[PDB]
């Protein structure tokens, strides 16, 4: 059921937005765009999810990777987010990331609807 | 150049194995096998690296992910690396990583050459 | 100014509250008490804050420790925090947190309100 | 026990040199020098550990913070390390670190012996 509810758009609390799409062996794969840093438009990605996920309840493990190399520009840079998707109607994924260029920390939480402006400014 | 570098097999300090493929346009593909944790054997692994690196002989960005299933286990988990690729005599990649099932974060140093069993002892 | 910015009690996004006194020459001495894990009442804590600040506007970098012993409990483990504080009037701590027991990694906001019960059932 | 064996002055890989007081109620004081970055000479640190660790043979549980302004400079930054004491011939705090200008994660051993020159080049 992880597929199912994996596929699609998610928007972070940044208003960033991240097009996946799960293949059924675990494979994740699609673009991400930034709404901050040394980036514009979409980003390859590819990751990975646990396509067998435990029948009690819980999360969903996944991570994927963007390099930071597109037509636009090259920031010389790679992200990696690492977490947990948890379906439901507040479908979320709730994310731990890397950035190198040496490696930045931080967290990223990403749902199905875009956060309002105003929690976008506030985040 | 960093194709040409980058593929391959590394070893970690811990004895893990990591064996990549760096394709034209900046994909990673291949195998992990970790010689901790919950795992056995070989996973599939995917991420991105920095295909135009900066000439000004600093490292090239990258990342991965495993999904820790296969046809041995499935831990119901996922580790993403993120850090940089040194090439040369002693060529390495530097990472940060985020183990995610509660996320663990640890790093790695991979480089050609598997570490000495009295090495693999301390690390 | 950041120390009278910083001094008095804070609450994260989890409802957990960080007490804390900022001294004129940079300690951060005070007491946690999570709203989450092994934890119950209040637990030592000392930190350090830059207590010059840059005049451009930006953050005050700070960091603290707890140890979780306490005359309730020990859960023989430790959390530090480090982040920046901003003043104004929605003040906040923004920080990444490592849970050592095997580091934990996550990010908790500090703010002068607690968060409303539905948000803390959110975060 | 941890206190006798903590107490004293420890090397990084990088060899930084972290001087350390454990108080008998798990504080922890000191001065820290750092070999690389924004910094010169010791800054203050301060710091709590478990002080009634776990009979089992394990770690015990600490961390300590150093705000970046000390008489010779000011980086406007903090950095945290969270980890595990273990005694013995080979004495060691594990550690990972979060620096805060914007948060850069990374991961220091410390040891009672300075590592050798050849060591701390490559590290
Ligand atoms: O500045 C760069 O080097 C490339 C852009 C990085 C944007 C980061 S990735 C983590 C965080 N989450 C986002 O949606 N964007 C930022
Ligand atoms: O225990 C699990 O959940 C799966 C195995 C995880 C092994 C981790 S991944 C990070 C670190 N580096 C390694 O080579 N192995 C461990
Ligand atoms: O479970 C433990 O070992 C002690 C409690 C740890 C609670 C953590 S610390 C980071 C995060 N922020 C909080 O306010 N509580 C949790
Ligand atoms: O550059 C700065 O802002 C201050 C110096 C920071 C030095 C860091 S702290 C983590 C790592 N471990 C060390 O011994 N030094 C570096
Ligand atoms: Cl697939
Ligand atoms: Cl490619
Ligand atoms: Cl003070
Ligand atoms: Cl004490």
């Amino acid at each position: 059921a992880a597929e199912a509810g994996i596929t699609g758009t998610w928007y972070n609390q940044l208003g960033s937005t991240f097009i996946v799409t799960a293949g059924a062996d675990g494979a994740l794969t699609g673009t991400y765009e930034s709404a901050v840093g040394n980036a514009e438009s979409r980003y390859v990605l590819t990751g990975r999810y646990d396509s067998a996920p435990a029948t009690d309840g819980s999360g969903t493990a996944l991570g994927w990777t963007v390099a930071w190399k597109n037509n636009y520009r090259n920031a010389h840079s790679a992200t990696t987010w690492s977490g947990q998707y948890v379906g439901g109607a507040e479908a979320r994924i709730n994310t731990q990331w890397l950035l190198t260029s040496s490696t930045l920390v931080g967290c990223d939480t990403f749902t199905k609807v875009k956060p309002s402006a105003a929690s976008i400014d506030a985040a």
